[PDB]
């Protein structure tokens, strides 16, 4: 049920007659499906409804836009990735580095996208990495293995406050903001093994989706 020629999206209508009543600001909400090109997707520069990054024909992540109320719109992220690509080998010795993107928003901006710069090093096993500002290198997060399985990381903010929000996070290890993830690694079409690695997660504060590749 893969389908990077058939990726789900939500059109959001704006309601025109909302200008001058108290109805829902969005008229309809009706599906979408995008064919997806490799790299960046959108359909628009300044106001995307979505925007996929399809690394390569075997994965993808993104968001799009979703409401549950038809008037407040927030960013659903996600991934999806070919089944049979997925590398299901033995990562317990592991020794690769990735770097990529993690793309987020927070409960007070939940429609504004944010992109940071992401890090994962797998050394013997042993695990760690980090999630830096786009343009800068703050850090953000740190990335941590969790319970001794390649495919779990533990992501945990290093700041209080997130690019584009207000509201405040508790820093650290034992930090109840941060969050795990599974981590999915992904053969590419062109037999590099293990080239991509995508996941996602959340807590009650932010919400986002994890997709690096393996420095070559």
């Amino acid at each position: 049920s893969y389908n990077k020629d058939a990726v789900f999206t939500y059109e959001l209508i704006a309601n025109p007659d909302a200008d001058y009543s108290d109805q829902k600001l969005i008229l309809k909400k009706e599906i979408s499906y995008i064919k997806l090109n490799l790299g960046i997707n959108q359909d628009n520069k300044n106001a995307p409804s979505y925007i996929f990054n399809l690394l390569d024909d075997n994965v993808y992540y993104g968001f799009y836009r979703d409401t549950q109320d038809m008037n407040r719109i927030e960013n659903k992220y996600t991934y999806a990735f070919k089944k049979e690509a997925e590398n299901f080998d033995n990562l317990q010795k592991f020794n690769a580095t990735y770097e990529g993107q993690f793309w987020f928003s927070s409960i007070d901006t939940p429609n504004v996208p944010t992109v940071a710069r992401a890090f994962l090093t797998y050394n013997n096993g042993r695990v760690d990495g980090e999630i830096l500002a786009k343009h800068w290198n703050e850090k953000l997060f740190q990335i941590t293995g969790f319970d001794n399985n390649p495919r779990k990381v533990e992501i945990f903010p290093t700041v209080e406050y997130l690019p584009n929000s207000g509201t405040r996070l508790t820093k650290g290890a034992t930090s109840p903001h941060r969050f795990q993830m599974d981590l999915h690694f992904i053969n590419s079409t062109n037999g590099e093994k293990n080239k991509y690695l995508v996941g996602q997660g959340s807590t009650e504060q932010y919400w986002g989706v994890l997709g690096m590749a393996a420095a070559q």
